[PDB]
């Protein structure tokens, strides 16, 4: 599923992400835009052989099992394929574990490089939430 901007903001707001660990909703929408272009089916292979999955590009070397990332951890206890659902619940629940692990949203390279320190509230402006 390719989300609309406001559609995803509402969905994320309705999975508890607004101000989760202090990150306002716009941060999450911004990260999703640049990680996956709002596409729940996005996958990208990393040089170390891991793969990033889903609208927040959650990485198989730590967070999900895809059966092909040797010696990886599955800190979220999900198959990575669960992260490609049109239902973002699994991605959101796993993202909450990631953002809580000490490095905040800096775990998302696109967030640090394209969202951090920008006017992220612009990503939810015009949405009725
Ligand atoms: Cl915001
Ligand atoms: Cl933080």
């Amino acid at each position: 599923k390719v989300f609309g901007r406001c559609e995803l903001a509402a969905a994320m707001k309705r999975h508890g992400l607004d101000n989760y660990r202090g990150y306002s909703l716009g941060n999450w929408v911004c990260a999703a835009k640049f990680e996956s272009n709002f596409n729940t089916q996005a996958t990208n292979r990393n040089t170390d052989g891991s793969t990033d999955y889903g609208i927040l590009q959650i990485n198989s070397r730590w967070w999900c099992n895809d059966g092909r990332t040797p010696g990886s951890r599955n800190l979220c206890n999900i198959p990575c394929s669960a992260l490609l659902s049109s239902d973002i619940t699994a991605s959101v629940n796993c993202a909450k574990k990631i953002v809580s692990d000490g490095n905040g949203m800096n775990a998302w390279v696109a967030w640090r490089n394209r969202c951090k320190g920008t006017d992220v509230q612009a990503w939810i402006r015009g949405c009725r939430l």
